């Protein structure tokens, strides 16, 4: 099931993200395997969307990253995301894994990072956060 | 009522945030002026605070904002925030400014930043996201 | 946005459901086309899916319907549905139709039936109490 | 407890239920004894109700049945009805059965069907469907 | 349908209440006419209900009035009550009717209290408050 | 935690409670420490407040209790109650103590009464239903 969340997540980022070079969706899981929450990274909603603003390094000051749409999103309509699994296909960030830490979340499944990755560093911190705060990390 | 809430806030985070700098607090308040959501900023839960990660720069790595923190509660304990104000002791960066869009946060009420501040390119950023995304600001 | 729901509930159906024949997956989504509830078609949790279960007709006395599961899914959870849209890859049944009119659901969207379906009759009550009753009927 | 809101929902029933032949109605429990929530069977809301469309057999293609109603109010209205009991004035056909399940509902508490009933079938499923999913049944 | 509740209030109250002179309950209904929440009066849950405790007047410094139990169950279970309608076995004393203006509750539909009552001057407040604050009362 | 939640609870009374005598706040806070719910003590939210309805003895009429508003909030918002604690500025009289029972709250956090309090009769009926029922007291 893990397995088949992940590649359903991989596609809902290809379909959704406007993201020119990565695009990154997340699922977050109860423990019954229902869905409770969905994000893709992009633009926050209704700002406008031009090819300045989607440029690398010009991007980071306005994309919102899938994990914490999907967190953001269950804050907003009110779902309940304590003890639920975040399935999301790359490896949250720093600043995703605080979130996922205080959100509840109890298990962070995805991929590997390519080690060519230039989050390299900032996924060292949000390994540090989870195994010290408790939460699971499983690859596929 | 907003400046009454401001300086609970004020005490909030004078009771609660270790950080040895800036302690913030904010709280997130419905059109009843019932107060819905409250988070102060602080390493993640559990995580071990010691003198190392508090010092600056090192703790922006492990650092959840106040603003982060009230939203990724009302996810954990699915508090729905639609529509609702957040009333802050601090100007929320950029990061934080995403997130208030995305979990439907209509209104940010706050204090003019101090223009000595390292977070006024952040804090610029935020509000290019608020006037476009129509998220009004109000100065106490 | 409908289109690419659609065609990401496709993904999702043969992703997961068991049914040898016809895999369906449904999407509910509200106003800001946020995620509220997700179901496929399947035999209940943990009955064991022997191939004589599967096979048509006798599937029929086991199989949960995708929208119904959706439905059950949110009500299972406390995800409240009231105005969202459902999205689904199968016109519903009449029984579907009644959990959508009585879900407060506002509008359907699937594909026109093809008119070899063995369910047109069951689809053309589910028209006629759509019709009174106000729900959008969107064909993509 | 049990058999006072069994003649509870017996009251429901009559007072509501536009059926000509059966009157149904249903309560979902929780743990503490407390509602969560309630249905009749009846046709969908605002569906026009007239004397050909309550006839038997026509009525089976338009009439909700009270289970049904009280998982898809919940749906609605967005109340968790996960481990709760149902009570209910008839055992669930087949097709509430499936949404029992679905929705988190633990036991079923009614009285055994008058087996010169027409829906003794559809019963006989249910009952398969319960007992290896675990759901109890208990007959007052 | 407000009649019918009312009626359906009343069996309740004789169901469930172990008072001796007055069985009260009431139910928390919203605009599609579904029950959101209900209550009975009775001492709180497993307090031992003596004969001594349940004599007039020593039972009014432990018996939970209806309305106060509909509302406290409501905030137990997390169920929203904004905008809702209560019809109640017993018009509500002051102190209900701090609750049903506090809990967003718009309107209150009732009997028109005995004029021998004893809580003629309760109600009195009652009214008042219910008038200043703009609480709809409707009498069967 | 909880002192400091006590000291702030006293300085959201001081700030927003309108009573000349007594300014009284609760804070109902979950397993996480997390805030649920917030109240303190006022006339109903649109009633005219004047110098005679806060006189002593008239004001009992009118005033609504911080324990109540907080329960009374968490019913219209639908923000769930059961299993937390509640911490207040005042002990808990009579009717607020039915209503902390009530609603699923395990534990009241405050401080011992003044001895010359005008309450000691009502806290005393709230202590036999706390100790009996189950719900812990802590002085701090
Ligand atoms: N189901 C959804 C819908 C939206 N979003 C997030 C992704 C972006 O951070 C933001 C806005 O998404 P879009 O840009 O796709 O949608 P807009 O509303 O901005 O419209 P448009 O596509 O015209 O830009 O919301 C999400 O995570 N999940
Ligand atoms: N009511 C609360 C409780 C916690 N938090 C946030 C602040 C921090 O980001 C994180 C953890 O808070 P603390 O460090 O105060 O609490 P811990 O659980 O880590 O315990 P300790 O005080 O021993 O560090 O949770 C919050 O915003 N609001
Ligand atoms: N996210 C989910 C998970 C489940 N279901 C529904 C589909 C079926 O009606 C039922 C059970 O699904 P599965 O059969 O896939 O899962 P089981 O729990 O039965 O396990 P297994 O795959 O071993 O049969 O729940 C759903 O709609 N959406
Ligand atoms: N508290 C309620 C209210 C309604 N329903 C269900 C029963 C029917 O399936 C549908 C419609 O109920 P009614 O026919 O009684 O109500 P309408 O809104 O259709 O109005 P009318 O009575 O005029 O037909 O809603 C229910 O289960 N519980
Ligand atoms: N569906 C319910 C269940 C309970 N209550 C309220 C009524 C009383 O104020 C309290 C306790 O009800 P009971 O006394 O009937 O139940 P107990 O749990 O105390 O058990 P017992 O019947 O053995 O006294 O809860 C209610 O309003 N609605
Ligand atoms: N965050 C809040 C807001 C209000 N209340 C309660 C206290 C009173 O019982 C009632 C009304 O509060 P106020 O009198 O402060 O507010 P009003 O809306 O009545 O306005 P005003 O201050 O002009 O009287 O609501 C509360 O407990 N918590
Ligand atoms: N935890 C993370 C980290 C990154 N991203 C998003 C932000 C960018 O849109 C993209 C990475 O862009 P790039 O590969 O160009 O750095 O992935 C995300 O959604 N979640
Ligand atoms: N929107 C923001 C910005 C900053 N902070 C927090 C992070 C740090 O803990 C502190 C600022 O630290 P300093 O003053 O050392 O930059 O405020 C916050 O909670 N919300
Ligand atoms: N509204 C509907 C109608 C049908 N189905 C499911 C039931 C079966 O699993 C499949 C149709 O099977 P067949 O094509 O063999 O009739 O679609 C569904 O999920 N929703
Ligand atoms: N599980 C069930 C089965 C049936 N019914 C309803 C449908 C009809 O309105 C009535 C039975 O009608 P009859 O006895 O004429 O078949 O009960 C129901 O609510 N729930
Ligand atoms: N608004 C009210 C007022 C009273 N009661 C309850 C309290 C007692 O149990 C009963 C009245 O008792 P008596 O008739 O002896 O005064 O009704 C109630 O539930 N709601
Ligand atoms: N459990 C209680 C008891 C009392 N109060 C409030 C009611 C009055 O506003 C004040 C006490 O007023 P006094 O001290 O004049 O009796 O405290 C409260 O909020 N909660
Ligand atoms: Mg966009
Ligand atoms: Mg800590
Ligand atoms: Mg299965
Ligand atoms: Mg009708
Ligand atoms: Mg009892
Ligand atoms: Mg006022
Ligand atoms: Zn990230
Ligand atoms: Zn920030
Ligand atoms: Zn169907
Ligand atoms: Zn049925
Ligand atoms: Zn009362
Ligand atoms: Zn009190």
């Amino acid at each position: 099931k893990a397995e088949k969340f992940y590649s359903l997540a991989c596609y809902h980022a290809q379909l959704f993200s406007k993201d020119p070079n990565t695009k990154v969706a997340a699922l977050v899981i109860d423990n019954n395997n229902n869905i409770a929450s969905v994000g893709y990274n992009g633009l926050p909603r209704g700002f406008e969307e031009t090819s300045d603003r989607w440029e690398k390094p010009m991007k980071y000051n306005y994309v919102v990253h899938a994990q914490a749409n999907a967190i953001a999103t269950a804050a907003r309509n009110g779902v309940r995301l304590d003890g639920c699994s975040i399935i999301t296909t790359l490896f949250p960030c720093k600043e995703c894994s605080k979130l996922i830490i205080q959100s509840g979340i109890r298990k962070v499944i995805t991929s590997k990072p390519c080690k060519d990755s230039s989050w390299l560093e900032s996924f060292s911190f949000s390994n540090e956060m989870f195994d010290e705060c408790g939460i699971e990390v499983e690859y596929l």
